[PDB]
């Protein structure tokens, strides 16, 4: 549960840790933090340590000599159930996570902070059970837990519990001593402290530090620009809560419908296909999830494979989708990212029981718009227009350094969807359907709030990303994409304050 991730460990410290505190099968993961989107899996085996690279340029975690994964937590779960499935070039067993005591990626850790300022944040932002952990000021090396309990009529109060750090363990001046503030905090989360006159110091939710008023996005972005990385990693720590089942995707009958064997749709939000061919063993599966913002909904999906094109059009038809956003070229760096599932301009093709006419293509600077007509074969009166917005100039790796083109594209996709009465969800796809796809959907959700509520409204970027990540694994892949979400919204609000 993400304790195996050390966000501030050096390579030599990684080896030291595993040789002195670990055994054969011990492992941890770490950021190789001079080229963001590089990580290392460090693993003890035969009394030596081996370092395995994981690369993420924005579409998935690619473990050298292993598989592609939507999240580091999913990667670790996979190998901890599969001994012998990971091997070097000439097996490498992940057995025993080596736990990090670093508190820096916990939402509840504010580190740098004073008591009166911690009180004012809880007074303004906190509710009953809202808490944080801060460094002491009055006692170098110690920490303080501040908690809100109970109009400022005095019905609520803040309590400050001193946390002693003695000889590499933490305690509250009595009882158990813990190896980390996480362990302390987890324990008193489940076994709350009670003051002698009976107030239960329940730790219910950390204090929100991420929610901003969209009016002042420039201020946050400039503050995050000195940071974005610490906020992103805090968000990634919470991915361990999102290991929901994906058993439909793992079915042998569904294996060849997944572009990447281990990047699979959550059962609870998967798109279920009805009206399928009897003779097919399983005909209800596609690697797609419904994303509902928590109104315009989305389907996040992978690029079609040659054998899933028919399924893709079953899905568009059944869900009544009228707009498709394609975020990759068909081919990038010489590999297929999405097969061509639409006809050439003016042509008409049948895709199993579905029929598609390419009525007109219109080329813009950064994208092409294809006006497609979709109908079920043999059934007149089923025809509807589906608008495919195919963005063409996104970089092979990384993100654009200016969001002006994505924003223009997004505005036009939004206007098209809104113009169609009763349209169903907007289909959004890239290679695996998690990185680019996730990034586009999140920017679209945040920006819709500002479309409806105006510039003086509350947004919360990592809260929105967690909500969409509970509906499809690993939505928004990299810190680069996370920063891009911030820069896009900013660029949106800056053009709005203008006109
Ligand atoms: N192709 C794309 N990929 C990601 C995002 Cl956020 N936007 C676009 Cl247009």
């Amino acid at each position: 549960s993400r304790r195996w991730f050390h966000p501030n460990i050096t390579g030599v410290e990684a080896e030291n840790l595993l040789l002195t505190r670990g055994v054969d099968g011990s492992f941890l993961a770490r950021p190789s933090k001079s080229n963001p989107g590089d990580f290392t899996l460090s693993v003890r085996r035969n009394g030596a340590v081996t370092h395995i690279k994981i690369q993420n340029t924005g579409d998935y975690y690619d473990l050298y000599g292993g598989e592609k994964f939507a999240t580091l937590a999913e990667l670790v779960q996979y190998y901890m159930e599969h001994h012998g499935q990971l091997k070097e070039k000439n097996v490498i067993e992940l057995k025993y996570p080596l736990n990090c005591a670093d508190p820096t990626s916990e939402r509840w850790f504010h580190g740098h902070l004073s008591g009166k300022e911690a009180e004012k944040l809880l007074t303004e932002k906190g509710k009953h059970g809202s808490f944080l952990v801060r460094e002491s000021q009055s006692h170098p090396g110690d920490f303080v837990l501040s908690v809100r309990t109970g109009s400022n009529d005095g019905k609520s109060k803040v309590t400050h519990v001193m946390i002693r750090c003695q000889e590499l363990k933490y305690d509250v001046g009595g009882g158990e001593r813990f190896d980390s503030l996480t362990d302390l905090v987890e324990h008193y989360k489940k076994n709350p402290m009670v003051e002698t006159l009976g107030t239960v110091l329940q730790l219910k939710q950390p204090l929100n530090t991420t929610r901003i008023n969209a009016a002042e996005i420039e201020s946050r972005v400039r503050e995050l620009s000195k940071g974005f990385w610490e906020e992103f990693e805090t968000l990634q720590q919470q991915e361990c809560k999102l290991l929901y089942s994906r058993k439909e995707g793992q079915r042998q009958e569904n294996k060849n419908k997944n572009r990447y064997k281990n990047i699979l749709p959550f059962d609870h939000t998967r798109v279920v296909l009805h009206d399928g061919d009897p003779n097919e063993p399983v005909s209800d599966y596609i690697n797609a999830n419904i994303i509902m913002p928590e109104k315009k909904s989305y389907i996040a999906t992978q690029g079609c494979l040659q054998n899933t094109v028919n399924d893709f059009w079953r899905m568009v038809f059944q869900e009544n989708s009228r707009v498709i956003v394609m975020t990759t070229k068909e081919v990038e760096r010489g590999k297929s990212k999405c097969v061509k599932y639409w006809p050439d301009e003016y042509a008409l093709k049948e895709y199993g029981v579905m029929r598609v006419r390419n009525v007109k293509e219109s080329a813009a600077h950064d994208y092409t718009l294809r006006e497609l007509k979709l109908s079920k074969v043999g059934q007149g009166n089923t025809e509807r227009t589906v608008w495919q917005y195919h963005f063409r100039t996104w970089p092979d790796h990384g993100v654009p350094s200016d969001p002006g083109g994505v924003l223009d594209f997004l505005e036009e996709v939004h206007h098209k969807q809104e113009s169609i009465m009763d349209a169903g969800p907007v289909v959004v796809h890239c290679s695996a359907g998690i990185g680019r796809t996730g990034t586009f959907i999140v920017i679209d959700i945040l920006i819709d709030i500002i479309r409806e509520k105006g510039v003086d409204c509350d947004i919360d970027v990592p809260k929105t990303i967690q909500m969409v990540r509970s509906q499809r694994s690993g939505m928004v892949q990299t810190e680069a994409q996370y920063r891009f979400i911030y820069m896009a919204v900013q660029h949106y609000i800056e053009t709005l304050q203008r006109r």
